[PDB]
């Protein structure tokens, strides 16, 4: 019986809403629930879900070398599977193993509408609007380890003021644009969420890079190739994008 | 020193063109030439390009259950990887490894501007306008495996004139639209190529499924996972735009 961490993202893993207390795996609900389920099936595997507990996804401490969140469980096999939005980036390859992706995403901006605001670099370039990501984050990371010229300063522009840009959730975030002259670096498929449920936010220019989000398996594990070959037959049958559509 | 399979596609592989005689690897030039360069120099191999000998990506014959083309001399490690526009689907996971997408594209339909034709369906729901896909290919087995009411319909239509609307190569299908009341069932990406190059045709309605390109290593191969590292960091790093751009 295989011990799935994971942790709360809407729609991805959600608490479900009820009456009469909820108990196991049945208190959650969420697109990855949906993914984990029809797997379960396919592979014919039991499942317990658990909530990573220190709340993070997976990063990597400079100093020291230590990684956190997920990636950590998948690591210590103190779970077999990561079932989350959890970005598949190559920081991360070198420690876990992923399935091929069930969604692909790219990094973007999220502001408020009818700015003069274009792209990534228009937030480069000046001070004012400021602009913040998760930190420890798929995205953050990305910033961090970029050479490209863009990028870089939008870096040194946020690493230097990490008290008050970088927030603690895709929440708080949100919360910062709207609240605020703020301009947030999230996941497209997440930004694509959030506009519909806020309708005076946006996303500002393109997609920045072009990840993909994977089922999170510790290295060597037989399960990656296996989970790879569901994902691509429930890719080919439509269940995925019947999914989405589902959540969205 | 590795030996790379693939095989000849505007812009993914080609004989490069010049006034005196080329030999060896500089025969060739490409996206996926580019590709297994870039690779070559991170994963520190040698490497030798020989075109697969029956001409053909891979599939299965339905009585003896035998592979074919480039999926076949992987299986028979006859070559260490294939480098080619190699479509990640199910049922080749089942046989061979293959590196994370390094493009991610989709089925579609390639027609003349100005038809009522706007998506599969109306294609599916008639008769006059003949369509087909590259015989053997990964188009082809989509629909031959597919269970969706309008796939399915559409299948059963080539299936019984297989021999009339299934074409040998992607230049040939595009020969047909460009010759007859035919529209083609080809991969995004390509069609992106051709309606640059033949100004009355189109893509017809959206992507119909979601699938990538990877390289081919034979099924338990250590570069499936050190050729993932390199494509993840060749995405991240914007080279891989940057090499579509060049043959686009
Ligand atoms: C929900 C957040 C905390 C996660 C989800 N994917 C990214 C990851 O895999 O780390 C993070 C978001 C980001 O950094 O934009
Ligand atoms: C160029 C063709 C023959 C190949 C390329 N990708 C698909 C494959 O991997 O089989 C085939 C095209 C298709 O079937 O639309």
């Amino acid at each position: 019986s295989l011990i799935v961490t994971t942790i709360l993202e809407e729609p991805y893993v959600l608490f479900k809403k009820s009456d009469k207390p909820l108990y196991g795996n049945d208190r959650f609900e969420g697109y990855c629930i949906d993914l984990l389920r029809e797997l379960s099936t396919i592979l014919g595997f039991t499942y317990e879900i658990r909530l990573v507990e220190d709340g993070k996804y997976g990063a990597q401490d400079d100093v020291n070398g230590q990684w956190n969140g997920m990636v950590r469980e998948l690591i210590d096999h103190k779970a077999d599977l990561a079932v989350a939005p959890l970005a598949i980036t190559y920081v991360r390859e070198k420690v876990i193993d992923f399935s091929k992706p069930f969604m692909t995403l790219g990094i973007s901006i999220l502001y408020r509408k009818g700015t003069p605001i274009d792209s990534a670099d228009d937030l480069a370039k000046q001070t004012k609007i400021e602009y913040g990501a998760v930190e420890d984050g798929a995205t953050m990371t990305f910033f961090k380890k970029s050479k490209i010229s863009t990028y870089d300063k939008m870096w040194a522009f946020m690493s230097s003021r990490r008290q008050s840009v970088l927030v603690k959730s895709n929440e708080e975030g949100i919360q910062r644009v709207l609240t605020s002259d703020y301009a947030f670096l999230m996941e497209s498929t997440t930004i694509e969420f959030v506009t519909q449920r806020n309708c005076n936010l946006t996303q500002i220019g393109g997609l920045i890079d072009s990840k993909g989000y994977g089922v999170g398996t510790p290295m060597g594990s037989p399960y990656r190739k296996k989970i790879t070959i569901a994902i691509l037959q429930l890719q080919e049958e439509g269940k995925l994008h019947m999914m989405k559509e589902k959540w969205w």
